[PDB]
């Protein structure tokens, strides 16, 4: 079983997708994890996205299908987290799968209004050498252990990823809703409740 999730930044998709895949026995696939770990390490993938990411910009497509055809697992249930964000993303992902007798099975919609994106991001910490997520509110660290707030997540850039998204990204429901595959999600929710939607719609 292939899962996409997609949604706007802070719709709490990574949140999701780790659970799901400890629980249920997924491979999962973060642009975000892999590209951060790329720019930790300074790899050329690494120095040349981290310019982008900075700046709440999609990193160019080209790089984004060349490390997931490198990191595609050869057998397994796999969640593709935050990959595809564009249309040229998403063709190249079902023509990958169509050479593997493979497809994506759902898409998975994280639905939630725009100023709880924001809240969600402006509250997200983050242990910057576990990886480990927070929010300052909902989900708050336990004192002495060191988090930070990513610099993506600053008000600016916030806004610019949020833009993104709606210009870029957004346009994927209508492409995989004619796929008729697609699966909405009240990401609004508390965190346990989104997981029980999410278990119902693979169920
Ligand atoms: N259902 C939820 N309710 C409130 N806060 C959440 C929820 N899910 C995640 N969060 C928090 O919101 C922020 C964004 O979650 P994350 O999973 O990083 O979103 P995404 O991967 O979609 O960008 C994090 O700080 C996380 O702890
Ligand atoms: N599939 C992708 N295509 C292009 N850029 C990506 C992709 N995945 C991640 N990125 C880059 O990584 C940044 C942060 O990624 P991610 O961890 O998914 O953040 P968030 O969960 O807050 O949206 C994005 O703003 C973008 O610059």
């Amino acid at each position: 079983m292939i899962l996409v999730f997609l949604g706007p930044p802070g719709a709490g998709k990574g949140t999701q997708a780790k659970r799901l895949a400890k629980e249920k026995g997924f491979v999962h696939i973060s642009t975000g994890d892999i590209l951060r770990e790329a720019v930790q390490k300074g790899t050329p993938l690494g120095k040349k996205a981290k310019e982008y990411m900075e700046r709440g910009e999609l990193v160019p497509d080209d790089l984004i299908i060349a490390l997931i055809e490198e990191v595609f697992p050869k057998h397994g249930n796999v969640i593709f987290d935050g990959f595809p964000r564009t249309v040229k993303q998403a063709e190249a992902l079902d023509e990958m799968l169509e050479k593997k007798g493979l497809k994506v099975d759902h898409v998975l919609l994280f639905e939630v209004p725009d100023e709880v994106v924001i809240e969600r991001l402006s509250g997200r910490r983050i242990n910057p050498e576990t990886g480990e997520v927070y929010h300052v509110k909902y989900n708050p660290p336990p004192p002495g252990v060191k988090v930070i707030q990513r610099e993506d997540d600053k008000p600016e850039v916030i806004k610019k990823r949020l833009e993104v998204y709606r210009e870029q990204t957004a346009p994927l429901i209508e492409y995989y809703k004619k796929k008729g595959i697609l699966r909405i999600i009240d990401a609004s929710k508390p965190v346990e409740e989104v997981y029980r939607q999410v278990l119902e719609v693979i169920g």
